[PDB]
Protein backbone atom coordinates (compact mmCIF):
# COMPACT_ATOMS: atom_id res chain seq x y z
CA UNK A 1 0.00 0.00 0.00
CA UNK A 2 1.41 3.66 -0.91
CA UNK A 3 1.27 5.69 1.75
CA UNK A 4 2.04 9.71 2.28
CA UNK A 5 5.27 10.91 4.48
CA UNK A 6 5.93 14.52 5.62
CA UNK A 7 8.80 16.93 4.13
CA UNK A 8 9.32 19.94 4.21
CA UNK A 9 10.31 22.58 1.53
CA UNK A 10 14.03 23.34 0.37
CA UNK A 11 13.64 25.05 -3.15
CA UNK A 12 12.34 24.62 -6.24
CA UNK A 13 14.71 23.83 -8.71
CA UNK A 14 12.36 23.22 -11.80
CA UNK A 15 9.73 21.97 -13.52
CA UNK A 16 9.76 18.48 -12.43
CA UNK A 17 12.52 18.67 -9.69
CA UNK A 18 12.17 20.01 -6.37
CA UNK A 19 14.78 20.11 -2.93
CA UNK A 20 12.84 18.59 0.04
CA UNK A 21 14.14 18.03 3.72
CA UNK A 22 12.94 14.46 3.77
CA UNK A 23 13.31 12.41 7.97
CA UNK A 24 16.00 14.94 8.15
CA UNK A 25 18.13 15.27 5.30
CA UNK A 26 18.21 17.09 2.05
CA UNK A 27 17.23 15.52 -0.72
CA UNK A 28 16.41 16.31 -4.48
CA UNK A 29 13.59 14.64 -5.20
CA UNK A 30 12.32 13.96 -9.50
CA UNK A 31 8.82 13.84 -9.53
CA UNK A 32 7.67 10.55 -11.25
CA UNK A 33 5.82 9.58 -14.45
CA UNK A 34 6.26 13.41 -15.99
CA UNK A 35 8.38 15.24 -17.84
CA UNK A 36 8.64 18.80 -18.02
CA UNK A 37 10.17 21.01 -20.47
CA UNK A 38 13.72 22.23 -19.22
CA UNK A 39 15.33 25.26 -17.81
CA UNK A 40 18.53 24.11 -17.45
CA UNK A 41 18.50 21.44 -20.10
CA UNK A 42 21.58 19.20 -20.59
CA UNK A 43 21.60 19.91 -24.37
CA UNK A 44 18.93 22.62 -25.53
CA UNK A 45 18.51 24.67 -22.14
CA UNK A 46 15.31 27.27 -22.03
CA UNK A 47 12.69 25.23 -23.88
CA UNK A 48 9.02 26.72 -24.30
CA UNK A 49 6.96 26.23 -21.55
CA UNK A 50 10.36 25.62 -19.38
CA UNK A 51 9.81 28.88 -17.69
CA UNK A 52 5.92 28.19 -17.06
CA UNK A 53 5.91 24.75 -15.86
CA UNK A 54 8.90 25.79 -13.52
CA UNK A 55 7.16 28.52 -11.95
CA UNK A 56 3.86 26.27 -11.59
CA UNK A 57 5.61 24.22 -9.55
CA UNK A 58 7.41 26.89 -7.42
CA UNK A 59 4.47 28.27 -6.76
CA UNK A 60 2.41 25.60 -5.97
CA UNK A 61 5.20 24.16 -3.90
CA UNK A 62 5.60 27.10 -2.16
CA UNK A 63 2.17 28.15 -1.29
CA UNK A 64 1.35 24.92 0.74
CA UNK A 65 0.91 24.78 4.24
CA UNK A 66 1.42 20.77 3.46
CA UNK A 67 4.10 18.71 1.16
CA UNK A 68 4.17 15.08 1.12
CA UNK A 69 6.29 12.42 -0.81
CA UNK A 70 4.72 9.45 -1.60
CA UNK A 71 7.37 6.15 -3.13
CA UNK A 72 6.42 4.05 -5.38
CA UNK A 73 6.55 0.38 -5.26
CA UNK A 74 9.88 0.03 -7.19
CA UNK A 75 13.02 1.72 -6.62
CA UNK A 76 12.69 4.93 -4.94
CA UNK A 77 16.07 6.89 -6.06
CA UNK A 78 17.61 7.23 -9.83
CA UNK A 79 21.16 7.30 -11.17
CA UNK A 80 21.91 10.36 -10.13
CA UNK A 81 20.65 10.03 -6.14
CA UNK A 82 17.30 11.55 -6.87
CA UNK A 83 14.23 10.32 -4.97
CA UNK A 84 11.37 9.12 -7.24
CA UNK A 85 8.18 10.41 -6.02
CA UNK A 86 4.47 11.66 -6.07
CA UNK A 87 5.02 14.94 -4.48
CA UNK A 88 1.83 16.78 -2.96
CA UNK A 89 1.02 20.17 -2.37
CA UNK A 90 -1.82 20.52 0.50
CA UNK A 91 -3.31 17.23 -1.04
CA UNK A 92 -3.17 17.58 -4.46
CA UNK A 93 -0.26 15.65 -6.72
CA UNK A 94 1.73 18.46 -8.19
CA UNK A 95 2.56 15.24 -10.95
CA UNK A 96 -0.87 15.68 -12.12
CA UNK A 97 -1.63 19.56 -11.63
CA UNK A 98 1.35 19.61 -14.11
CA UNK A 99 0.17 17.32 -16.85
CA UNK A 100 -4.03 18.52 -16.05
CA UNK A 101 -2.70 22.01 -17.12
CA UNK A 102 -0.68 20.94 -20.46
CA UNK A 103 2.56 21.99 -18.54
CA UNK A 104 4.08 18.04 -18.49
CA UNK A 105 3.54 15.13 -20.74
CA UNK A 106 3.65 12.09 -19.45
CA UNK A 107 6.51 10.21 -19.72
CA UNK A 108 8.34 6.71 -20.63
CA UNK A 109 7.30 4.19 -17.89
CA UNK A 110 9.21 1.85 -16.27
CA UNK A 111 7.25 -0.96 -14.11
CA UNK A 112 6.84 -1.36 -11.18
CA UNK A 113 6.86 2.46 -10.84
CA UNK A 114 3.57 2.97 -12.67
CA UNK A 115 0.66 3.22 -9.62
CA UNK A 116 -0.51 6.57 -10.65
CA UNK A 117 -0.04 5.74 -14.65
CA UNK A 118 -3.61 5.73 -15.80
CA UNK A 119 -4.83 8.96 -13.97
CA UNK A 120 -2.04 10.90 -15.50
CA UNK A 121 -2.23 9.94 -18.92
CA UNK A 122 -6.19 10.75 -18.49
CA UNK A 123 -5.32 13.95 -17.05
CA UNK A 124 -3.20 14.40 -20.36
CA UNK A 125 -6.13 13.33 -22.72
CA UNK A 126 -8.03 16.48 -21.12
CA UNK A 127 -5.32 19.01 -21.83
CA UNK A 128 -5.12 17.56 -24.80
CA UNK A 129 -8.40 18.13 -25.35
CA UNK A 130 -8.41 21.17 -24.36
CA UNK A 131 -5.30 22.22 -26.30
CA UNK A 132 -3.72 23.54 -23.48
CA UNK A 133 -0.07 25.27 -23.57
CA UNK A 134 2.70 22.50 -24.60
CA UNK A 135 -0.96 20.75 -26.57
CA UNK A 136 -1.70 24.13 -28.55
Amino acid sequence: KLHKEPATLIKAIDGDTVKLMYKGQPMTFRLLLVDCPETKHPKKGVEKYGPEASAFTKKMVENAKKIEVEFDKGQRTDKYGRGLAYIYADGKMVNEALVRQGLAKVAYVYKPNNTHEQHLRKSEAQAKKEKLNIWS
